[PDB]
């Protein structure tokens, strides 16, 4: 029993890492195969990322100015591109640790383990979602950027973020491994606003069905709803809608725990309009919304990888 | 900027764990050198458990009975021993994966990161802490005993931890790798009761000074107040007293935020009368023990590994 905020193994993304300087700036790197990913901002000053032009900022780069280094191994640059927002420097060496990977543009409400760096050495792991804003509430210092968020389907890593900058309001935002910032956001240094950010009411349902397998159950109640009444106070409280696909998905929690998804949604309901009372569930004072029903799943079930 | 619970990198330990079998009872193991450890209980069966014998459990046991698997590599075992409450089993391969290991005895109130295991197989990585009653508040399953808690001190890996029970509470209890446990308990199948658990008040200082980096300062207030005042109540909400040990170790959070480590005491003792109104300290609506001084400092300075 137990319910903790799980991230995954970071084994197969540590041997990835690698550290990439262009002239006095130094981040971080994703080495897979014989190719380097990096931010693109690498190639700026202190002075460029105002408004910084980065198609005539890389023409003045040549392969011999960017310096791509593994722990002690020094790489060498064959060829440079520019993939909207990411650097693909192409490299004489492959990684030999190289595991099964592939490039994911996740969704908002989905959850990913994240390997803060800096470097090109692992300093930390710990577990996020991307909120409905397309930004992520994470923890990062300077240097950290390169570092990247990853889910594990058994054999595979799936690369999702590559983490590029740090809102003037203390939230981080990122591009996928394709170079295609998640949200409207650019890479230079600007005010930049994001939008209202919800909570996920379909994490948050799982994380209750997670209590009551855990055995937490006084937020159980008499009362049932529907999903349009249930909807109209949702939105009075900035949660998003729950659909009927999101119904679906909590089908086996349901089968599980013997309770309606409707059912659920009606303790919800009078959670968000009388509160906690002071009391917790699941060691927590508030509503978590961290957890897909995935998770939930994962967790309570035992899935492993290789 | 932010500040999450956060890991270990795992890749340095899951190369260590195997797949471990006696009979029919299949845990996990530590395979470090030519040396796998694993809980003694797995040469029990489901009716020993009540009340074992494991001296005279053990006699009936010779190194054939063992099966251990790291992954697909089968492994044979040479000796065997019992080393308190675990298993020394002697094999003849040694791990070429072995890193700078040693084994450490941690005291209440230390933090350290547990990879999950199922089958000899990570499942996932999560950060807690050893609770004043020695147990821990982990998430653990059917299958997962033999899973380790560890720390990295740059190149080197402390561990500290490996799972053996589950209380009827709900809570977990283990040994160290040399197999003494955490605590009055001991590995049989029994009503065993751990202590009160209190809540550790150094860890809640150091949160409070993370909050105060991070921009949360709403809970600074104009009051001073003395080592005394503050333990008398802070022993009246269950909270571990503070020595001036203590003090010193909050030395460097102090010298960096400017705020005396006596006048944090008074804003703590004003949210223990008061609470929290409602409010958010780092998006937490309680207040957080399960960081030590120097996981704020670690993750606010940002510390890197081998
Ligand atoms: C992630 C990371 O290492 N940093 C975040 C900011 N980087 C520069 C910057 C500033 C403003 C906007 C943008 Cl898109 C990027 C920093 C890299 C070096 C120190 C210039 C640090
Ligand atoms: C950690 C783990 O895999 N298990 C916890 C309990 N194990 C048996 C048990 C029962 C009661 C007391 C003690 Cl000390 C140990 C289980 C191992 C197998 C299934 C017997 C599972």
């Amino acid at each position: 029993s137990g319910f903790r905020k799980m991230a995954f193994p970071s084994g197969k993304v540590e041997g990835c890492m690698v550290q990439v300087t262009c002239g006095t700036t130094t981040l971080n790197g994703l080495w897979l195969d014989d190719v380097v990913y990096c931010p693109r901002h690498v190639i700026c000053t202190s002075e460029d990322m105002l408004n910084p032009n980065y198609e005539d900022l890389l023409i003045r780069k040549s392969n011999h100015n960017f310096l791509v280094q593994a722990g002690n191994v020094q790489l060498r640059v064959i060829g440079h591109s520019m993939q909207n927002c990411v650097l693909k420097l192409k490299v004489d060496t492959a990684n030999p640790k190289t595991p099964k990977y592939k490039f994911v543009r996740i969704q908002p409400g989905q959850t990913f383990s994240v390997l803060a760096c800096y470097n090109g050495s692992p300093s930390g792991v710990y577990q996020c979602a991307m909120r409905p804003n397309f930004t992520i509430k994470g923890s990062f210092l300077n240097g950290s950027c390169g570092s990247v968020g990853f889910n594990i389907d058994y054999d595979c890593v799936s690369f999702c973020y590559m983490h590029h900058m740090e809102l003037p309001t203390g939230v981080h935002a990122g591009t996928d491994l394709e170079g295609n910032f998640y949200g409207p956001f650019v890479d230079r240094q600007t005010a930049q606003a994001a939008g209202t950010d919800t909570t996920i009411t379909v994490n948050v349902l799982a994380w209750l069905y997670a209590a009551v397998i855990n055995g937490d159950r006084w937020f159980l109640n008499r009362f049932t709803t529907t999903l349009n009444d249930f909807n109209l106070v949702a939105m009075k409280y900035n949660y998003e809608p729950l659909t009927q696909d999101h119904v679906d998905i909590l089908g086996p929690l349901s089968a599980q725990t013997g309770i309606a998804v409707l059912d659920m949604c009606a303790s919800l309901k009078e959670l968000l309009q009388n509160g906690m009372n002071g009391r917790t569930i699941l060691g927590s004072a508030l509503l978590e919304d961290e957890f897909t029903p995935f998770d939930v799943v994962r967790q309570c079930s035992g899935v492993t990888f290789q």
